[PDB]
């Protein structure tokens, strides 16, 4: 065609004509921001995020709405582009209350998602929690052992009673990886660098684990003889085991990472061999230089560090320790040291602290368990001198002290009380008053004034090149998960800097709440936390056990029930975080008066928030335009506009139909669809596309799961883009707990649990024992609808081998298609419906089908005519220039008449392709045709293509014959654009048809009430629930088998329940109502193991049967060929299926034109009970 | 089967063959193969056929339609194919094949068994 | 951009306007002969072996000239097309002079590409 030339961001393109810059772009992967755009709707101008710069016009243009002409200039970055975009987004971000990331979240110095595994936890998805944990913290029972949590400190659920456990929650966690072998995350392909970390600490093996996550090659040189550092050597063993601390660290070894004990920097080892033989040096070397009393005497024998103390007790060396212990100082080596003191066999040990009791830097709860342990502690006393007697510690003098003024800390200071002095008795002195880095670790490099390592901040860079640190050996003695937070930035860093592409490290910017008070929390209900077992005193004191207890099970997930949800449940999908993170905005300047419109709702399906609407307006478009509902619109004008229902009515009291399009399309999380899952959390899920199952047109939708849970459904961007209540919310069952995972058998007249193999036994046997005592055709194999073509070809195989010809289904329509053109399937495909001159909807397509009404609406649209006959209202009816309301066949009949007497029917070329002609003109001779038959017959002779467009599931067979008769003799059949169109009810109605499934309800329930058929091998349908005169049927049978996803009211009086798994489970081939093959994927892998498929394949080969996937598709495949319906999109182009290739028209009496039937498939029927329990359409 | 499960059966039948035995299934001899061709690639050859033929009635009229070998409806329930077993049986014997039969036979649904016994 | 709709051998195409009927089956992978068309130059309509049969249209239409418009329907392998082209191919075949494959190839009972190898 005619191309015009563009170029965008001095890129030349030779783009369409007719195109937007947005398509342009997209097309060469040139990125634009927009908010309010979408390729099915008209543009709409709002958000003004897509403007773009283009050189001759004074004024930004929107890329969504400017068309590309010729030698055209865009810039789509520029400075005046950028800061447009910041402008909005800043001004979006005033209106904005929300939070990206929760508080607890926020709170972490590794940022771990708190919230997300809570939730997992709370979900039961314990092996997913660990891997979400992993990826900040490599070590989550370690780390939830020993850690102070700032993160509960900041919880949100203070607010409420008492915040969550949320180290217990992952120390629990971690714990259950490390029965089984634990998690590794997969790793990236070799990148052929190598990186040195000196030290085996919690920084060292932090960096070590994200750098081997990215591929590099990782040597570790640790000085001591097993790593771990100060989780080893500080911190005891009844705090924490160290054979949780070796587990993970085999398992950081596990990854490719080699890790070299009793390699010690500058000794063995020198800095510069490491820098030529490295392409990355990382020091984690740590605080390992104890700081004396740093008073006279304070070099006697008696005297020792507090970090050398433990390291001693660690490794089991002696240790002079007296009985008369003196610990100075108050921190956690204080506090270790002490309470180990007092485990080593110390009569008396004493705690000197400089300061007041309440401002150590100790945790209270230590603090607490050294005085319960027999500790005592000595506040505002400094030492000053050590008495020794002859070379030994015989005492301390200490200085007692008073809180004078404030300092450098700004708090208080602690000055010297005059004339106050105060001698200790001490068999030993051990000073913990904090810990230095070594001047032997850290030589060669530019130190601060503390001794530490001095770095480059976001960089983590040395004043050597090339050679990074962090941890302890450079912020200081801290807590673990800030050096944990350290190693993994500086992980980052490095391998942005072995990139070639030394990045610092980026902070971004999230929306937070910072005005909540206890009394936005206050209808919330009280729930106690889950209670910590602490090991008594009197028998603690004694041993080196460890103090507290892992929780249980039921206690973890009641606890993580706990948890509010703080956080956003769009922040792994939320486009305004994203392009407010793509631009510098500082929202502060901005800020002023904000709505706080948010209400609580009822809707079991969608949750609106009004606080995080940028107003965009993709939901009402959506609404009116996609789908047509139209049940939002805009309320007020200027700042006061709002998105509300009808009259600002619940969604449930609405005309919403449910399907969820405006959560789809929703940018920012104003608008989400609810999880299918206990409690929500939001998560980063994986998305595989399959076929929904509940009706015949086949809509395709991407399943998101995180572990064996689906969380969420989106429908895929093929036309239309749409799904109905069923294929986006139904899914639920799929993570329903009331599944059955387990066969169950009579024993004792009740059914009880067995295994698959007795269960399968049981079965064969008990049908075989039926065809024996009855005879042929005596067992009755009822199918649902939504098994795959397979399955329902290896069913037919199986009714073979038990000699019965009686297979077919509850659900199946009275087929009359077959009768007329010979077989029983739509005539043109799906596609043709958007280029037909007319369509005749037939039903209640729209209702029972909303996608079809979504395609009815385009194809109008488009520039088709829409005509619907119904017994009553349809949405269809907006654009439809005739609407017939019918009750009975006879309108069809005076139709026929009406195009009889306008000699519309060519009857040279119908008695040719056609038989009973003549029959059809003698029975609609005496009919009387009225008006609207005569207009209808009037529309359709004046057509020049036309498709019958026919819901089955609401429609006589009569009137589909009589449809056909009129496409019949109008010639609208075999052609393009001209045919009938049957949308089944169920997902496979039409390959279960083709496979051999073709027996009707009431020809089953005629066989059964004669005393012909005795057994029954019933799979996935509910007869004794969605009909009440069908048990006394059942109750005509000897043996009842019963293959469902749940236990169902038929389950329960069946002799063998046999479990079945879900369609997202199953992998297989599906027939579209249009006669198209689909495949379903699988999804999840099937939570007992075994498929549909895998079942009935252990029951045929329970009778000699030998298939698989493979050969069953195979014969599909040769079936369809054998009925020429294979890869055809229109049907009977050169003739058609009757046996003298000829159409035999329908001739019969009048009948009810529409019919009402129950669904017999059993999760279909009970999604369908759920909607109507909640008031909800569809 | 409620006399031996075949799991038992099989679980044994596939610890012979974990010992390097290799069991050619669907193989009769003097149909798909010869005793000859046994003899020329094999260096012994044993035969325990077993007694697979059941014995007639010896009576006239035991040709009709409803006359069934012992074994042979024992074998046709055990791989699960139709047999057109009515609602009175007679076992003629007093063997293990007329129990095995005659408890079969109550188990498929036959509402009056009897053996009968020289 | 607006998009034309078509039915090229009862497959519903949605094209863009300005295409000739090569190009859009050529997107859709649908073989229509051709030896006289090039996208570099201007049609030439001179072989006649893109003919298909358009709907509506009594003489048959050179695919690599004529433009796909809004719903049209279009046979590329109809027995008049074939015809067509096969009386083409054969007025082709009329002046030609050569030897697809050499007399020794086609005398070898296996084909052996005698002159390939050699
Ligand atoms: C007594 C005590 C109790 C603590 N209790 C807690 C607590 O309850 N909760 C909490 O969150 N945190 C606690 N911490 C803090 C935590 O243990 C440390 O902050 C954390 O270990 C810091 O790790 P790092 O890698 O910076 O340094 P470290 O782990 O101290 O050192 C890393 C490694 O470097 C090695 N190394 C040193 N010099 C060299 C050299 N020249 N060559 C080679 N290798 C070398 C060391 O052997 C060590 O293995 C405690 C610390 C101590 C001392
Ligand atoms: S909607 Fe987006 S920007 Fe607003 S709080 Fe949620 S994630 Fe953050
Ligand atoms: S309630 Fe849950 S989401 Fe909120 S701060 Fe606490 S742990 Fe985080
Ligand atoms: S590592 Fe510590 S601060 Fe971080 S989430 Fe776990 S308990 Fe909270
Ligand atoms: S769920 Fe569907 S019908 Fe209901 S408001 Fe949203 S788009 Fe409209
Ligand atoms: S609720 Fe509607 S108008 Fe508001 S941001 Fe979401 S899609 Fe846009
Ligand atoms: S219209 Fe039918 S196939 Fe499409 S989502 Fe709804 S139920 Fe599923
Ligand atoms: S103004 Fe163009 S995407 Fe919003
Ligand atoms: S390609 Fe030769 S006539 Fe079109």
């Amino acid at each position: 065609m005619r191309l015009v030339r563009v170029n965008i961001d001095n890129k030349e393109i030779f783009a369409e004509e007719g195109k937007t810059i947005l398509e342009v772009a997209h097309e060469n992967n040139i990125e634009i921001p927009h908010l309010c755009y979408d390729k099915r709707l008209k543009p709409y101008g709002a958000c003004g995020l897509c403007v773009v710069e283009i050189e001759g016009s004074p004024k930004l243009a929107r890329a969504c709405s400017t068309y590309v002409t010729d030698k055209m200039v865009i810039k789509t970055d520029s400075p005046r582009v950028r800061n447009a975009r910041k402008m909005a987004l800043e001004l979006l971000l005033s209106e904005h209350r929300g939070d990206c990331r929760p508080p607890c979240v926020l709170a972490c110095p590794a940022h771990t998602d708190c919230q997300g595994y809570v939730g997992l936890i709370a979900n039961g998805q314990f092996r997913e929690a660990v891997a979400l944990i992993k990826e900040q913290l490599p070590f989550p029972a370690s780390i939830g052992r020993v850690c102070p949590h700032p993160c509960e400190e900041a919880c949100r659920r203070n607010m409420v009673d008492q915040p969550i456990a949320i180290a217990e929650l992952k120390r629990f966690v971690g714990d259950i990886d490390l029965l089984d072998d634990g998690y590794i995350p997969p790793i990236k392909p070799k990148t052929g660098k190598k990186v040195a970390i000196v030290g085996g600490g919690p920084a060292g093996l932090t960096c070590a684990f994200f750098l081997a996550k990215e591929g590099h090659d990782i040597v570790v040189y640790e000085a001591m003889p097993k790593a771990g550092g100060m989780l080893r050597y500080g911190i005891p063993e009844y705090r924490l085991p160290k054979g949780i601390l070796d587990k993970e660290i085999e398992l950081i070894e596990k990854m490719g990472v080699q890790i070299k004990t009793n390699m010690r920097l500058g000794v063995d080892i020198s800095l510069e061999y490491l820098r030529k033989n490295y392409d990355a040096v990382f020091l984690a070397v740590g605080a390992w230089k104890s700081s004396t009393l740093g008073c006279p005497g304070d070099s006697a024998e008696g005297v020792i560090g507090g970090i050398e103390f433990l390291r001693k007790v660690s490794m089991n060396q002696p240790v002079n320790l007296g009985q008369r212990v003196l610990v100075v100082g108050g921190g956690n080596t204080a506090m270790d040291a002490a309470r180990t003191a007092i485990r080593l066999g110390a009569k008396e040990v004493t705690v000197l602290y400089r300061r007041t009791r309440e401002e150590m830097p100790a945790e209270d709860i230590e603090v607490n368990e050294a005085e319960e342990e027999g500790v005592k502690f000595q506040f505002l006393v400094a030492p000053i001198e050590v008495i020794t007697d002859g070379g030994r510690v015989r005492a301390l003098k200490c200085q007692r002290m008073r809180l004078g003024d404030m300092d450098e800390s700004g708090r208080r200071r602690p000055v010297p009380i005059e004339g106050a002095e105060v001698i200790f008795e001490a068999d030993t002195i051990i000073s913990a008053i904090g810990q230095k880095v070594r001047v032997e670790d850290v030589e060669g490099l530019e130190l601060t004034r503390h001794g530490t390592i001095k770095v480059d901040e976001g960089t983590y860079q040395t004043s050597l090149e090339g050679v990074f640190a962090g941890g302890d050996a450079v912020t200081g003695p801290k807590i673990a998960i800030e050096a944990i937070a350290q190693g993994k930035n500086a992980a980052r860093v490095i391998d942005s800097y072995l990139r070639g592409k030394l990045e610092p490290i980026k902070e971004p910017y999230y929306v937070k709440q910072e005005d909540l008070t206890p009394e936005d929390f206050k209808d919330r209900e009280r729930k106690p936390r889950v209670p910590l077992k602490v090991a008594n005193a009197e028998e603690r004191k004694n041993n080196f056990r460890e103090i507290t207890s892992t929780m249980t099970e039921k206690e973890a997930i009641a606890e993580a029930s706990r948890c509010l949800e703080c956080g956003c449940m769009d922040y792994f999908e939320c486009q305004l975080y994203k392009y407010v993170n793509q631009y510098d905005v500082d929202p502060q300047r901005l800020s002023g008066y904000k709505h706080k419109r948010y209400e609580p709702q009822k809707h079991p399906f969608i949750e609106r928030n009004p606080d995080k609407c940028i107003l965009c307006g993709l939901c009402i478009r959506v609404c009116e335009e996609v789908v047509g509902v139209c049940a939002l619109g805009f309320v007020n004008r200027g700042f006061e506009t709002i998105v509300k229902p009808e009259f600002g009515l619940p969604l449930e009291e609405t005309s919403c139909i449910s399907c969820g399009q405006c959560a789809d399309i929703c940018p920012t999380g104003a608008c989400i669809g609810k999880q299918p899952v206990a409690k929500q959390v939001p998560v980063n899920t994986v998305a595989t596309k399959t076929v929904c199952t509940f009706c015949g047109m086949g809509c395709e939708m991407l399943v998101e799961t995180k572990g064996n849970l689906i969380f969420d459904v989106s429908p895929v961007q093929s036309n239309e883009g749409m799904l109905c209540a069923f294929g986006r919310f139904g899914i639920k069952y799929v993570n329903d707990k009331d599944r059955i995972l387990a066969p169950l058998i009579k024993v004792n007249g009740e059914l009880s649990k067995t295994t698959f193999d007795q269960a399968l036994i049981e079965t064969a046997k008990k049908l075989q024992a039926i065809r024996a005592s009855y005879g042929k055709d005596s067992i009755a194999i009822i199918a649902s609808q939504r098994l795959t073509n397979e399955e329902a070809l290896l069913l037919t195989k199986l009714a073979q081998k038990l000699d019965t010809t009686v297979i077919g289904s509850f659900d199946l329509r009275e087929s009359v298609l077959d009768r007329i053109f010979g077989l029983n399937a739509s005539t043109n495909s799906f596609d043709e419906i958007y280029s037909t001159d007319l369509i005749v909807a037939v039903g209640k397509v729209a209702e029972n089908h909303a996608v079809m009404g979504a395609k009815l609406k385009k194809a109008v649209e488009l520039g088709a005519k829409l005509v619907t006959i119904n017994n009553g209202e349809t949405r269809a009816d907006e654009r439809a220039i005739a609407t017939y309301k019918i009750d009975n066949t006879a309108f069809f009949k005076a139709t026929i008449k009406a195009l009889f007497e306008m000699k519309a029917v060519d009857e040279d070329y119908v008695s040719k392709i056609a038989v009973n002609l003549d029959e059809l003109k003698d029975d609609v001779k005496n009919v009387e045709v009225t008006d609207e038959a005569s207009e209808f017959a009037k529309i359709i002779a004046g057509a020049k293509t036309a498709m019958v467009i026919v819901d089955e599931e609401s429609v006589s067979d009569t009137t589909i014959g009589q449809l056909a008769n009129i496409l019949t003799l109008t010639q609208k059949i075999g052609r393009p654009r001209c045919g009938i169109i049957k949308v089944t009810g169920l997902g496979n109605t039409q390959g279960a048809w083709d496979m051999g499934i073709r027996m009707s309800k009431e020809g089953i329930v005629k066989l059964i009430n004669e005393g012909k058929v005795k057994a029954a091998f019933i799979v996935s349908e509910d007869p004794q629930a969605a009909d009440k005169n069908l048990g006394e049927v059942l109750d005509k049978l000897e043996c009842l088998i019963v293959a469902d996803v749940f236990l169902t009211e038929t389950g329960k009086r069946a002799d063998v329940v046999l479990p079945l798994v879900s369609h997202v489970e199953s992998t297989g081939t599906v027939t579209r109502a249009d006669g198209k093959i689909q495949n379903l994927n699988l999804v999840l892998k099937p939570k007992n193991g075994l498929s549909n498929l895998d079942l009935l394949l252990k029951l045929a080969e329970l009778f000699g049967l030998q298939y698989n996937l493979e050969k069953l598709n195979r014969e599909m495949v040769e079936l369809l060929q054998n009925e020429n319906k294979y890869n055809q999109q229109i049907l009977y182009t050169e003739g058609f299926a009757t046996p003298d290739k000829t159409v035999h028209l329908f001739v019969s009496k009048d009948a009810p034109a529409f019919v009402e039937k129950a669904v017999f498939d059993t999760v279909k029927n009970r999604f369908e009970k759920y909607l109507q329990d909640k008031h909800l359409k569809y």
